[PDB]
């Protein structure tokens, strides 16, 4: 993928192109089980040190089960849910009588198995840990008899190793009220996640995609605690399904565009709004305003559509013609000419105002460019850093072509006296109509 | 508790009723101690593998103590403190001479004990781990002699198990500058927290409440590191006291209300402000503007009053009469008619504008409702999902009654030419006075 | 350091003085290595319990290596990087052929060593864990032979202890896409961090500073995963270099200043903007608008300059003369007279409006001050708490002098009819010019 960039001197904005989409549009839920031991505490005459270690680890197992039980009695809402409703619907099905016996039968001989639930959902079930088998075969002869049998030291160590994952899962579920994201390796090991991806009803390009970006998949997944019932600990892992793939995506960067008069109070400023990630999606554009909602790997963006707005494709025209009537290009205005910089994908936008010392340097040559007052841009070819005031920014060293699109700063087309200089969410045409109204108040007088 | 909802078509807003309050109004501090060993490193001729394992674990114990000591030399401020000032006042009392000896005497024979501090605060002290007893009885004969004694392998394992909680507490305290929240099971086990709740000077309904919502209690508690002095590691657990209980609470949901003309630039929009949680409190209303400050379990809201504003009870009138003079109903205005949806407790508000494809579907029947341009609502009875543009929302499947309160959208009562369309925090009456002023500028001409 | 405070009754704002700066201006990168074993899985006839435990722990080691390898195949971007570009440049140098052999040679005999990389960067390299030596000397005779040798139980325990740090580092790197901050003790132990600080090319006051604030240093550091190649696991720890030291720093606190008429809709409000931390820096002022970007220890502020704005030193005049022409003092206006309080360093600002019950109490005397409608302040001498509505705030008990600078509230100098009451980012002079324009629209009529 070739990354390119375009700086628009007229609007103090830049667009980083060449990115490929992967938008989450669906969920794939899967049930993860832990076979438990319904054993109850047993006391026999015991004093030998190995028996003490076993009984100690057994109490940590019993507390882990009772803690998961009181966690499951009352499960907290997470702000209208919605991003978890798929998995929550599976946990509600699991509470039906006979449903845990169904998964208990399918995972009787193998670790993984597909199960058709009683609501038409074909889930992939897995049994990642078997504590009932270990406790009932290796532990019960030690406490369940009348006088305690003496266990070998390998058993004490093996039981602390096996019981550890149960304790860590209970720890994560306790501090997070039953809903964890990202999904840890305790909830699902990388081996188990990759095997679950491979066993999913998705295309081979989607398996290659999710398997090559497992850390992003983990960060966009949920682990929801279901139920403890009949020697079964069940919880749902909700994995992202990327319904939108390889569509063009671009990132808009904006910076304040002010006039540069020498008398403070005589300068006006404007800034394009709606900076962030845009991706082509189903004849429209999916816009992601929040900064943390899109993870980038290589030239691929991984977004969740739940945090997006759907805009007409004409919103891209704000990048080629901001004065263009097919879409009302939104701006904000002010008189706050404070210097700043924005590090883009292939360079840096610099808004320099007042007495601020703005420059672009190379590590061994020193200052190679001094910015004047206004908004400007520099590519990363030959530039390592950008300094604005007392702050030093590092330029991204990604290879790509930048294009400096020269043009008159549009802030110069505005008469300062009638400019609306404190708008917080104004359109280009909205500002023009407010100027037409301020010109009518002066026209009559 | 019966959950009900009311959608106001006139203002594009909904109120989810029937919730019960639990507001934090106080703090209950309690001291958690770990009895340490003032042992110093001892070297004897040692080479046997068991001695090596013991000395290794002993170095991890010594580093944990010195790390807690350098953490305690300089303890960082957490933004004016205040939400921790109770516990901080107890740590400052603990630094007095003789105060650690007081708790050291009360916890000499039992694990838990009430201690009257020298500042009038009756704290509950607990001794959750005893490393001085284990190290001095089981470890000192191994290194403190002239030539090392050989320990049995059970001791090596028992010491790694006992020392683990100390190491994990030091780990959490190191990355968080001595203040952790939520309070982990390492800081306080569920058994110890429930026993501390049971032993608190509170009513039985408050013990049942905190014991049935321990994960919410943990998320609203603080663990503050106090002092390492005289073989004692002390830290304060600050637990919430809910002074407001079972008062009605409701959640306000708002969405943009625009006009639906076919020419862009001719539409005006308004949105009610102050969406969030409201709870009746002491003759006024406690409002919670931040989204993460209230955890909901069942029909109970658990808020911290520190993040609230106190409003007159007349603020509820913005839900029945927004044009009502007892309270100045606040709105924001704009021309940004971008489609969106809000998932409520019992349905979904949909603001559909432009060419956006808005619909409500059932999983097996398909599209059951198509929204027209404007603001509308659909209940969760028979609806599973709501799609707006390229985004699919899941409706909460909670049982309850919705009431669709029909009414003329108030945005239609405004002449567009004189509407103030870029207000960021305007009142209903503020907009009307600004319209009266814009009508005076046209009246004279 | 003497902490002082000044409340300006005229502007409802306070300044907390006497703080010393420590601003991050540079990065010191250092390479942290783990010597790995390129062993491959070996199967021999094995059934004895000790052999099983060893092979189990060996599989956890092999998965940890393959997981770090698939994490290193595709490393995610973190929003234009920049705050990590130093360490990222070192990881890119490390990918060159012969560079891992260079650090492999320098750390052949000692744990720490300075290495001149092939790009002119003199990094400090460290070898914190040696798994190749342990696996190849103690483990290979157990599986690599034809039939398995029987290991002693001390080896099983020693290998679980040594392998643990590798597994935890892989766990943190897996959930965080290769970039962790703060830097945990697994990434770098306190002993290793202090030794790295001591071995840094910095002054002795900077070593005393970083060593006395290691938790703040950890919170302002990054751990970046580099490469797995040729029996070497390498990752860069990027530590802050504080180029600005002991410069005066002050914290500005602001609260709404409204008029107190008895008829709602007739009151106007103003609030000073740009509250936060200000520090003198190189002839200008470095301002930190975000609340979480500055950690305070003692009277020292630790900020990262990346999150700062550079302002002229005349910005301090907004604290002594807000109507002063050398700097255009910024404000926001509204009609939202909701009561609130701000806990400062030495007292509390209280904005009381409407019917709100505002008071300041002592724990044993009760209410010692009742605030009237308007903006006021109380020092912490004799005051423990401040109650506003249903909310109780704790006053910081830090010792210092407060100065109440009496003055007429500037909101009283404004005629309400022509006040711009919905400005979101207005200057004092901007509001005056907008008033001059509203006076011209009434002057003609
Ligand atoms: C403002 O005036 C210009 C000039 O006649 C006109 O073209 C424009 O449509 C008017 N209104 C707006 C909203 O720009
Ligand atoms: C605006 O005009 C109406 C009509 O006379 C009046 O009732 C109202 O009080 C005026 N002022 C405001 C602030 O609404
Ligand atoms: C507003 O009017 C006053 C009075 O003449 C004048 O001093 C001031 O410069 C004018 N303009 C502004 C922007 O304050």
């Amino acid at each position: 993928q070739n990354i390119t960039e375009e700086f628009y001197q007229s609007t103090c904005s830049a667009v980083s192109k060449g990115y490929l989409s992967a938008l989450r549009t669906g969920w794939y839920t899967s049930v993860i089980t832990i076979e438990l031991s319904n054993i109850k505490e047993n006391k026999c005459n015991g004093t030998d040190a190995k028996v003490k270690l076993i009984k100690q680890e057994l109490d940590k197992y019993k507390n882990a089960v009772t803690d998961l039980q009181l966690l499951m009695q009352s499960t907290p809402a997470t702000g209208s849910g919605s991003a978890i409703a798929s998995g929550v619907a599976v946990c509600k099905v699991l509470h039906l009588e006979g449903e845990v016996n169904k998964i208990k039968s399918a995972l009787l001989s193998t670790n993984k198995a597909v199960v058709s639930l009683s609501n038409g959902v074909s889930v992939l079930t897995s049994k990642v840990l078997d504590l009932k088998n270990y406790i009932d075969k290796q532990l019960l002869p030690i406490v369940n008899k009348q006088s305690c049998s003496i266990p070998n030291i390998e058993t004490v160590i093996e039981f602390q190793q096996k019981n550890n994952r149960l304790l860590e899962i209970t720890r994560e579920f306790s501090v997070n009220a039953g809903v964890t994201t990202p999904v840890s390796t305790y909830m699902l090991t990388n081996s188990e996640l990759l095997s679950l991806i491979n066993d999913m009803p998705i295309t081979n390009d989607q398996k290659k995609l999710m398997s090559n970006n497992v850390q992003i998949v983990r960060q966009q997944s949920y682990s929801i605690m279901c139920i403890i019932k009949e020697e079964v600990l069940a919880y749902v892992v909700q994995l992202p399904l990327y319904g939108v793939i390889d569509t063009p995506c671009w990132k808009l960067h904006t910076s304040p565009l002010c006039t540069t008069n020498t008398k403070e109070g005589s300068n006006i400023c404007l800034t394009r709004t709606d900076r962030g990630w845009y991706c082509d999606n189903a004849g429209s554009v999916s816009f992601f305003p929040q900064a943390e909602t899109c993870k980038v790997q290589s030239n691929r963006v991984f977004c969740d559509t739940m945090n997006s707005l759907t805009l007409p494709s004409e919103v891209n025209l704000c990048n080629v013609d901001i004065f263009n009537p097919k879409y009302d290009c939104k701006i904000m205005t002010s008189k706050t000419d404070v210097s700043s910089s924005v590090i883009t994908s292939l360079g840096a936008i610099v808004s320099c105002y007042g007495k601020t010392k703005c420059t672009a340097s190379n590590k061994n040559r020193g200052i190679i460019k001094t910015f004047s007052n206004g908004c400007d841009y520099v590519s990363n070819k030959g530039v390592d850093t950008v300094s604005v005031g007392n702050t030093l920014y590092y330029v991204n060293k990604q290879e790509g072509k930048s294009l400096y699109v020269k043009g008159e700063p549009i802030i110069n087309f505005y008469d300062p006296l009638v400019f609306p200089s404190d708008e917080f969410d104004a359109s280009i045409s909205q500002v023009n109509e407010k100027i037409n109204q301020s010109l009518a108040f002066i026209r009559k007088s």
